[PDB]
């Protein structure tokens, strides 16, 4: 069967930590009181909770309030768990309160609010230096969830939060995140399509930290090409495809006869053969003003087949992308 595979980097966290930090499940929840907090407006709904923006009556502040679906609430002890092990860490969304909604009768999760620049607005006008400057600040965040022993697993620029006045940024939107056991299956159906990595897309279940650097490598080919996204799956087994077109089919063999995974036959029609594509075939005259070849050779360590040769989030902070980001 497959090959085994672990992370390259903080293997030991979940098992050196006490069982509480890990074990979801045996968590009590505080409950705190529903009644401080006046809904003002719903911001969305997406499959698993309905977001709104509301006051925290005892400060007079604005809050986000999560209040999950039925369907899965179910899994709410391991948001909560993540919420409260991360809370307070660099980039981090804070957990500031979880009460029971009094219409849908289940949890809601308080957060603190970002004053969040509008999303096509960033898209559209950071400067080369300000993706470096907001990717510095999301490496941040991934190597301290990381080194929490947690994986983020939805990795895309809908959960990174940027106030750019306050030159501020958070990782939001923890409901598919995971702790990381070795040797652990892993469900490959987590993420968003475009960022989906390699070991989703061939059925690879003893996936690590790495999957999230393949989704942050996704966002930056999509900010740096002016490419969105930038690997344009029609569906799950497109993705693959649109991968391969820009990456080679025989690096893709290469990393399933490593691990030995049995490909789906699904790919035997529409896979193809291609060759790895270099970098600057991506370049024009539209999108020069956000590539240099440290942007590239930073692209190239990220988005790779083999999950365990793609850069940590702590090595990608040591790499010459980030020379000229102020620290
Ligand atoms: N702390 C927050 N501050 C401001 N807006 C938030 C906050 N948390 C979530 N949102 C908004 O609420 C919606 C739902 O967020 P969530 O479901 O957690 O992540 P996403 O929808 O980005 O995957 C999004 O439209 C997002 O912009
Ligand atoms: N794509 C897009 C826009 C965007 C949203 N959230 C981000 C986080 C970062 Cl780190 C960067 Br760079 C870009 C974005």
């Amino acid at each position: 069967g497959p090959v085994p595979s672990r992370a390259r980097v903080y293997t030991d966290v979940n098992t050196h930590r006490p069982s509480e930090y890990w074990d979801y499940e045996s968590h009590v929840v505080e409950w705190g009181n529903q009644d401080d907090y006046q809904l003002v407006r719903k911001l969305g709904r997406g499959k698993y909770s309905e977001v709104f923006e509301a006051i925290n009556i005892t400060n007079n502040e604005k809050v986000v309030v999560k209040i999950l679906k039925p369907v899965a609430a179910a899994k709410i002890k391991r948001e909560i768990k993540i919420l409260e092990n991360l809370r307070g860490g660099p980039n981090i969304i804070t957990l500031a309160d979880i009460v029971k909604d009094p219409v849908s009768r289940t949890p809601a999760l308080v957060f603190e609010h970002v004053n969040n620049t509008d999303f096509k607005q960033l898209y559209q006008t950071l400067t080369d230096y300000d993706i470096r400057f907001y990717m510095y600040e999301i490496l941040k965040a991934l190597d301290y969830c990381h080194s929490m022993g947690i994986m983020h697993r939805d990795v895309k620029p809908h959960n990174v939060m940027i106030d750019h006045e306050h030159r501020k940024l958070r990782l939001i939107d923890w409901g598919l995140a995971e702790f990381y056991h070795p040797g652990q299956e892993y469900n490959v159906r987590v993420a968003s399509r475009y960022f989906k990595g390699p070991e989703l897309l061939v059925d690879y279940q003893m996936y690590d930290y790495s999957l999230d650097m393949w989704s942050l490598g996704c966002m930056l080919a999509s900010m740096i090409f002016r490419k969105e996204p930038f690997f344009h799956g029609h569906d799950n087994y497109d993705q693959l495809v649109r991968i391969a077109k820009v990456l080679g089919t025989e690096d893709l063999y290469d990393y399933i006869d490593k691990y030995n995974i049995e490909l789906d036959p699904r790919f035997n029609d529409i896979l193809g053969r291609h060759s790895r594509k270099r970098w600057e075939r991506f370049v024009h005259s539209e999108n020069q003003h956000l590539v240099s070849p440290e942007a590239l050779d930073f692209l190239d360590k990220l988005l790779r087949y083999d999950h365990q040769s793609r850069l940590t989030a702590r090595e990608a902070m040591e790499h010459p992308y980030f020379y000229t980001v102020v620290k």
